[PDB]
């Protein structure tokens, strides 16, 4: 009953919404959803092929390329998540 906090920064510009948890701790969004609120954000294709990367603790990059990364969010208990969207 605690949500993930998510910042998505794209062309300068940073948004802020919120993302519900399930009691397991996991997100209630996939990828699919994820893509379409950004693209609600900033006026992008929701079926565009964005990069979505956050910097992880360990000073290494990570992508969100499937519903396992963004499964791998809260499995590391983030509360957190920084999100950089760059396009092409
Ligand atoms: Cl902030």
């Amino acid at each position: 009953a605690n949500a993930l906090v998510v910042k998505v920064s794209y062309g300068g510009v940073l948004r802020r919404f919120r993302v519900p948890v399930k009691a397991n701790g996991q997100l209630d969004l996939e990828m699919a959803g994820l893509k379409e609120k950004i693209a609600a954000l900033f006026n992008l294709s929701a079926d565009a092929e964005l990069s979505l990367t956050y910097s992880a603790a360990d000073g290494a990059v990570v992508a969100l390329v499937d519903d396992n990364d963004l499964f791998d969010v809260t499995n590391q208990r983030l509360k957190f998540l920084k999100i950089n969207v760059n396009a092409g």
